[PDB]
């Protein structure tokens, strides 16, 4: 089907629109187009600096009665400089005000690592190290549970948490709400079989980000591999008369994942949505899995000393 059941009882569309790097002056039309062609799930974050512009689109389509609020699945994330107990609600409310919403369908802890609070998203020390905060993921989680009890968010989850970090939450003394989602990087060069099996076995839905390999990531290098240009993946697309992006989106769907491709190009927003009329074979699926190379697009050097850095752990 087009939605997956979460452990809070709500249904989540398995295809959503990503918004990182979408320019503020193009994202409003991108989201309007996406809602017109069928998207019902938008992935957002405060740190993306465009939630106000995303919100304008949502509100105009609610106003035009193109969609009802209950049909939408809007996701945002708590940035690293707001992990303190005291700061979490205000951060949520700023995202709700920008998005012109009175609740979120899902709010995530964006990364396991807390950073010093302040105006800078990445506060650095004089030698370029991120300055941590002395907060821990368990008290931040409790702060997230309160947002559920206050009606601000319907579900809470995590992002970029490794298996020991998910387990820390699942084992939290006094845990009130389990995380509904873990949103992680996932594509054929980073297949994440171990972390996905762990999360699914715990009834945690996995959302796959950068499913096209984030070719617009700012730190991309020409020497970097390219999923969209991999002729083996092109061949599989060509077998099904689809584009490579369409194969790349359909692949996590058939692993019972949610996937959130980003685009601000209307033709591609539409193309990326036409992934419900074809299936990859089980053989196609194992072949795509075989391209794993443990290549990660999303990390940041300056954060690697943080005690809560998620990617030293194998998974
Ligand atoms: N939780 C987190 O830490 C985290 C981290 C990274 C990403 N995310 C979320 O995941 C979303 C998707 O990840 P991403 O933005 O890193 O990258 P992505 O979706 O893997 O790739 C986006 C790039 O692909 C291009 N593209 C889209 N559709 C295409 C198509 N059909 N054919 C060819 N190129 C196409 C886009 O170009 P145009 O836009 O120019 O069309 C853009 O340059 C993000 O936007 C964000 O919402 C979350
Ligand atoms: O975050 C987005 O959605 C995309 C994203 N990713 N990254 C790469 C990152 N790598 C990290 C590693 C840690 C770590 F936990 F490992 F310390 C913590 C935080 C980060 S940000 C960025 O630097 C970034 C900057 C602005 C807006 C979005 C992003």
């Amino acid at each position: 089907a087009s939605r997956i059941l979460l452990n809070n009882g709500a249904k989540m569309p398995i295809l959503g629109l990503g918004t990182w790097k979408s320019p503020p002056g193009q994202v409003t039309e991108a989201v309007k187009v996406a809602i017109d062609v069928g998207y019902r799930h938008i992935d957002c974050a405060h740190v993306y600096q465009n939630e106000n512009e995303v919100g304008v689109a949502i509100q105009e389509k609610l106003r035009e009665q193109v969609v009802k609020r209950e049909e939408l699945f809007i996701v945002s994330k708590l940035w690293c400089t707001y992990h303190e107990k005291g700061l979490v609600k205000g951060a949520c409310q700023k995202t709700l005000s920008d998005l012109k919403l009175d609740y979120l369908d899902l709010y995530l802890i964006h990364w396991p690592t807390g950073f010093k609070p302040g105006k800078e998203f990445f506060p650095l020390d004089e030698s370029g190290n991120v300055v941590p905060s002395d907060t821990n993921i368990l008290d931040t989680w409790a702060a997230m549970e309160e947002l559920v009890d206050e009606g601000l968010v319907k579900a809470i989850g995590i992002s970029n948490f490794n298996h020991l970090q998910v387990e820390m939450i699942l084992n939290k003394p006094g845990l009130k709400y389990k995380p509904a989602v873990n949103q992680i990087e996932c594509h054929p060069y980073l297949t994440q079989e171990k972390l996905i099996q762990y999360c699914q076995s715990k009834g945690i839905v996995v959302t796959a980000y950068s499913p096209l390999g984030s070719p617009d990531r700012p730190w991309a290098k020409p020497e970097d591999p390219s999923l969209l240009e991999d002729p083996r993946i092109k061949a599989i697309a060509a077998k099904h008369n689809k584009t490579t992006a369409q194969v790349l989106i359909r692949f996590p769907m058939q692993r019972n994942l949610v996937v959130i491709p980003k685009s601000v190009t209307p033709e591609r927003i539409a193309e990326n949505f036409k992934v419900f009329d074809f299936e990859l074979s089980s053989q196609d699926m194992t072949t795509l899995l075989s391209y794993n190379r443990n290549w990660r697009v999303c990390a940041l050097l300056s954060c690697t000393s943080h005690k809560d850095y998620p990617f030293h752990e194998e998974f």
